[PDB]
């Protein structure tokens, strides 16, 4: 089986191609902002997983739901929930019914409501995040790191275009994303604290924005991240204007930079993706091609990772970063364009 197999079973698509697989995630009630300026923040859920895989009949079967159990699969880490993947041969609705399974664990564990896809875009949001803060991914479950959980971002992806598709709100989303970068700048310093901010809608426009379409928004999006990185840097109580506009250490932009890179390696990763299909844009084609490529997915998150590690992680400065992203040729002057941006809001 060159694909992905089931632990329990060993086996994949190859000799169960209508078979849904599912991997073991490990989700916890987490604040969506942490610096939102209200005493009672808004709650969310954060997933991590050390990227074991096994089939939900399987793990059914095993249970005879009890993830004491579970975690025996799961090279004895802890999990609470089982996200599914969309097999090309998988009926709809087998998947259906498992990722409704999925939102009951997300629901039994997160105290949450109902799962939505917009909690599920903060999930993905609050992943990044822990790549950009450098943050653990292993000490609730005892194992996993950035390797088993760059491999899990694409199917948490999915389940976001699979819901936007299925109740077509894309188009909706569109309008919403718009809406977030034609805010003025007497804005910005707001946005930087509210819970559907710059760090929410960058990852909502990987989901519904094609690859061009990044690349004519990234250097805007990198604005929005450095002036949202300034005003919580002099201001973490919350702000409307920016009294200090003045360059800080990097260490002030670092995970916001960071955060901009994974998403632009991600984007790497799907930058031959087709950008329209029979049903739909970006968010139908890149959830068609998730359900296709598991394996060249795999191969270029591994490299996406690897990049991450070896050449964004060490940055010290804002002209190694812009070398190290590429964008040297659009933007002249590092010093400059960071000081000129930060004198410019208000
Ligand atoms: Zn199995």
């Amino acid at each position: 089986e060159p694909g992905l197999t089931c632990c329990i079973c060993r086996e994949g698509y190859k000799f169960q191609p209508t078979k849904v697989l599912g991997i073991y995630t490990f989700t916890k009630r987490v604040a969506l902002e942490e610096l939102e300026n209200k005493p009672r923040k808004q709650q969310g859920y954060s997933t991590v997983s050390h990227f074991n895989i096994v089939h939900y009949d399987c793990h059914l079967a095993a249970v005879r739901e009890e993830w004491e159990s579970a975690a025996l699969q799961n090279a004895n880490t802890k999990c609470n929930g089982l996200l599914p993947v969309w097999g090309p041969h998988v009926p709809e609705s087998a998947f259906a019914t498992c990722l409704a399974r999925h939102n009951t664990y997300l629901q039994e564990c997160t105290g949450q409501r109902e799962p939505t896809y917009q909690l599920n875009i903060h999930d993905i949001k609050l992943l990044f995040l822990r790549f950009a803060m450098e943050q653990s991914f292993s000490a609730d479950t005892g194992g996993g790191g950035r390797e088993s959980n760059i491999h899990l971002i694409p199917y948490i992806i999915h389940t976001v275009l699979y819901v936007l598709n299925t109740t077509r709100a894309t188009s909706r989303e569109e309008k919403n994303l718009q809406g977030f970068l034609e805010q003025p700048k007497e804005k910005w310093v707001e946005s930087a604290f509210e819970v559907d901010g710059p760090y929410y809608f960058t990852v909502l426009a990987l989901h519904i924005l094609p690859p061009e379409q990044w690349r004519a928004t990234r250097v805007e999006i990198l604005r929005r991240l450095l002036v949202t990185s300034q005003a919580r840097a002099v201001a973490p109580g919350g702000a409307t204007r920016l009294t200090d506009k003045a360059v800080k250490d990097y260490s002030a932009y670092r995970s916001s930079l960071l955060f901009w890179a994974l998403v632009d390696l991600i984007y790497n990763m799907f930058k031959k993706v087709p950008t329209s299909n029979t049903e739909g844009g970006w968010s139908c084609s890149l959830a068609e091609y998730i359900r296709h490529n598991d394996m060249p997915i795999y191969e270029a998150a591994d490299k996406a990772l690897k990049t991450f590690q070896e050449e964004f992680m060490p940055v010290e400065t804002f002209s190694e970063f812009l070398d190290v992203a590429g964008l040297l040729s659009e933007i002249t002057d590092p010093e400059s364009f960071l000081k000129d941006l930060l004198n410019s809001v208000p």
